[PDB]
């Protein structure tokens, strides 16, 4: 009927199976173990082998490599390695059932039903929607009935990611400042009726003295929308919130300080900051987490025109500070100078903000870890531990005065959107945003190196990554618990 | 520090692979008679099967010198050492994979790795610290010529691994593939290496902190605490497999001096060097963002910085105590 | 024991097998046909499926897609498509036996024992030699005993290519002007004792008034070698020859007119011209073809130094013409101004020359076809027909006066190594070489777009391509016959 992803570890006396496959072997009377011997060398990590006709109702059975049974937290990779073995491994497996065009598949729990589900679901995702030429659409259910809410936690966590991924990936002519707001509101509302959405327009933004956000919007003839998300998780609604903030440029052409044509099509995912955090709130509502969260996202585009933002311009942020706009591509910093100010209105506990802010971050760590600068070691630890579980690493970076200094000197104004020099790129951009924040537990996450995947993360196919949505969701689960 | 600074700063026509060795030996010897120096030449290097170091040297008509420093600090001389390693390109023009003229005069301080660590050993001898330290530094220049290192070349490091040399400016990685191998000969405790290795480090942290990747959290802490005292900060960076992978795939050879992509610049370069090290307490310090000062560090005037020599010295004082 | 690459076509009533697999089905008593049904959807062109334990002595059996049985010459692709199906298809198959680490494999003739062998052999090749980390070394023999000299013709033709490929691919510090000469001489001599080699040195070159070749060599401190190959194929030795000529820069850095670092490591294959043609003569000697062929190749490197060739320089070719050397990267043209002159000494019939000459050729056709300019429609046809058989296409390009004109005007000298403008890149370079040739049947083949493979040619793995060695060999077989 349908396919099966089964698993095996690496040697003891005979390389063992995850019990479900030990059990499926008994079932086809040793003929799985036996054909695996006949096939060739053993299956190391995330390597795959397909065995036809072993079972009457499982014509294709893919056995995938899970590595060492007792693989655990790694001091060097700063993750739980087991989970990582299982994700790459059942992603691998699920992508094999899928090339065989088997529309459904049952997955071996592999000792961690959540890693299995985060592998099967992140593993299989594409964004097929505008290609009339699509791969088969395969339904992936758990094999078994024992470990069900952890597999659904995998499906949940990986699905919150695939949403950031679709929200990122879609061409920015479809994915506008209005359409993103609309899908996020429909997604947050299906998640919890204990929610409110506000797709606030230019009049409200104008009214909110958001000059910096608004200066950025004006080049395009596409409407700005400041989005406001509310999740009423706590028992007493009056609990102070945890506010997520995120930059939402639907398309970044650089503006007058215009980008080069080389691969500029990826700028459609410069709204990755707004996508990431939104998908993460949708998931804590889906999880129905005992915390009140607020989601904030400036949405607009960065375009050249007869009325675009010019180099040398002093605009005013909500908080009275003026910014010299010396480079029109440094606009996420400006979009975020106002949504960050508005975050203090809400009286929060933690203000996590996220943004595909600078390529220098990409030069720095470049898809290994997502750089997070925070004036809070508590907050750092909190993020870093979630990174170990989820596997979507996060690395700390310096919010030293050293850097505020280069952005704080300014010919016309109070702050300047770029620093005096080329060096320390992600650090000057983060020390510019510190100027718009006075809350003690603040964290900037620069998502610009983890924007994309190719081969680096296994269980993620080539394209927009939606990183770090699960670390973020894992942080709010641990914080709620 | 001001010694690393003078050793950095001097125009690389004066500050050669032979003159650096000579000033370091005179400085280490005035510091302690409990020292030995070896300004080992091309014949010794050739003999030490240092193909990677040696491939780099061949473009220039200026002699290579592998420098070897010994400080006999311990009571029992047989104590295992702490080996410092450091890249010493007296001048980096990029070679055939040649640099742009814009401010290339600063490449005279691409021997900053060898300067930093040397100045730091001279100081622990001056301090007469109860530890045996060993200083190792490939010195040579990177030049274009009729016999320079070409793009696409497989050379062999001392340890049998071959390197595809796809970019002749990635040469500190190669100079350091052999001095790092030789460091394990000495049976060390800690192998601290230091190098003005990549500009991407400069794009990363850029003179705030000196990026240090280490397979040793103990070593990280040890460095980071010294940074707090001295003020010459040091920031940790990732020595993740993620990065070994992009350098470990290679058309002709075993390792490749640059990675498949532009991203994670300092991390691929550091995960290439991990391939030449098997010791548990290893630390790469990329000095390329702290190479220079202007206004950023106050008490340092404009020019070569000599960073992080004092964090390094402070670490050996705390380690000896 | 060992593996088996079997084949199947696309539908009739039930998609048929190449008879060997019809026969292997009878042998495991229908259980191959039967498991193929159980496996999933049918195998279209060059798609693959592995079936373990069907046979006692064939544990892994890969069935590969051969497409339509009656696939033939294509008016649009200008090839025999069948052969092409079979190459990509048993390459695919053989690369699957090889990941299973089965050291030997038997290949289904697939209706054309030569295409099967050109697929198995080009398909499996790597250049593993400097990696201590190598894939398994798999021996590929024919399955069967009926069609043996055509399979050996595949093995021959594909092996002459893998030689150009190894001769190209090796890092130019190993593959010198002396080492190439040495491997070619050992290869030509194992091929036929009816051969002579001359690894002529700088003194001979100096003596041969080869100022243009020699100007190029002088930047490097690596010795020039002009190589001279002789294959005495004819009955009467006095038959006029067919002279192949080819540029052999072991490494091209551009010289003083120096290349950019971006991917310059591939310049090690700027000796691809000398490799291609040499490998092609070695094969006609291996074939023992009734023709006398002469192989000519300037070998040297292009380097910057205290005595490198400078921009603006007038050097003298063997034939009295002077060249303004305005760009030191236009050196293949110069290396070839002298080997082409020397070709007329031999009193030839056809002078085929080949060179990784210009990137503009790569901008032009770019790995589809290898551009061949010829003052001989006869020669064009002759080449183009060989292209249809082998599949390694060749496209004609213009040797119009139009282009001689831009290279023929010159401030200091008679000819100039680059033309007045950017346009028509491969055409100016070829109309410069026409100036050094007076023979009626001349053909320049610019190999610079077919220098490399990735995914474009299936049965060739990523790396140096060795194109068009088989079209070239096929031309000399047809010319000898
Ligand atoms: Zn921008
Ligand atoms: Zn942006
Ligand atoms: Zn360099
Ligand atoms: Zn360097
Ligand atoms: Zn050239
Ligand atoms: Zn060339």
């Amino acid at each position: 009927t349908k396919g099966l992803v089964l698993g095996i570890y690496s040697k003891e006396d005979e390389p063992q199976f995850t019990s479900a496959g030990e059990n499926f072997n008994k079932l086809v009377s040793g003929k799985l173990r036996e054909i695996l011997n006949i096939s060739g060398p053993p299956l190391k990590a995330g390597k795959t082998r397909t065995f036809y006709g072993l079972h009457e109702d499982f014509p294709s059975v893919v056995v995938v490599g899970l590595g060492k049974k007792t693989a655990g937290i790694d001091e060097q990779e700063n993750w739980h390695e087991g989970k990582e073995n299982i994700r790459a491994a059942v992603a691998a497996g699920c992508r094999q059932i899928q090339d065989l065009e088997i529309p459904s598949v049952e997955v071996d729990p592999c000792g961690d039903a959540q890693a299995a589900a985060e592998g099967a679901v992140l593993g299989l995702y594409e964004y097929d929607d505008l290609k009339q030429k699509r791969k088969v659409v395969v339904s992936a259910k758990l094999h078994g009935s024992e470990d069900q809410e952890a597999w659904q936690r995998g499906v949940l966590f990986a699905s919150g990611q695939n949403l950031a991924r679709r929200l990122m990936e879609t061409p920015a002519n479809e994915m506008t400042p209005t359409k993103f707001a609309e899908i996020v509101e429909e997604n947050l509302k299906s998640a919890s009726i204990k929610t409110d959405v506000f797709i606030r327009p230019k009049s409200w933004i104008e009214e909110q003295e958001m000059g910096s956000f608004l200066s950025v919007a004006k080049g395009s003839e596409e409407p700005p929308v400041f989005l406001e998300i509310h999740y009423k998780g706590s028992p007493n609604a009056s609990e102070p919130p945890l506010v997520f903030v995120g930059k939402g440029i639907t398309f970044d052409s650089g503006g007058i300080s215009i980008k080069a044509a080389a691969n500029m099509d990826l700028m459609r995912a410069d709204m990755g900051g707004a996508a990431t955090i939104c998908s993460a709130i949708v998931s804590a509502a889906k999880l129905d987490l005992p915390i009140n969260i607020v989601g904030l996202a400036p949405l607009c585009e960065n375009m050249p025109s007869g009325k675009a933002n010019k180099p040398g311009d002093v605009v005013r942020a909500r908080n009275g500070k003026t910014i010299q706009v010396d480079n029109t591509d440094a606009e996420g910093r400006l979009i975020l100078a106002d949504a960050l100010c508005y975050a203090h209105t809400f009286n929060p506990k933690v203000i996590i903000n996220a943004a595909t802010l600078t390529g220098a971050m990409d030069i720095a760590l470049g898809s290994g870890a997502t750089g997070v600068f925070t004036n809070s070691s508590w907050l750092w630890n909190k993020l870093f531990e979630a990174s170990i579980e989820t596997g979507d690493r996060v690395w700390r970076m310096p919010l030293f005065e050293h850097y505020t200094r280069q952005v704080i000197d300014c010919q016309l104004a109070d702050v300047n959107n770029i620093g005096k020099y080329r060096s320390a790129g992600a650090c000057t951009a983060a020390a510019f945003l510190k100027e718009f924040v006075t809350h003690p537990k603040w964290a900037h996450l620069d998502i610009a190196g983890v924007m994309t995947n190719k081969d680096e993360v296994p269980y993620l196919r080539k394209g927009m990554a939606g990183r770090p949505t699960r670390t973020l969701i894992e942080f709010l689960f641990r914080f709620s618990q």
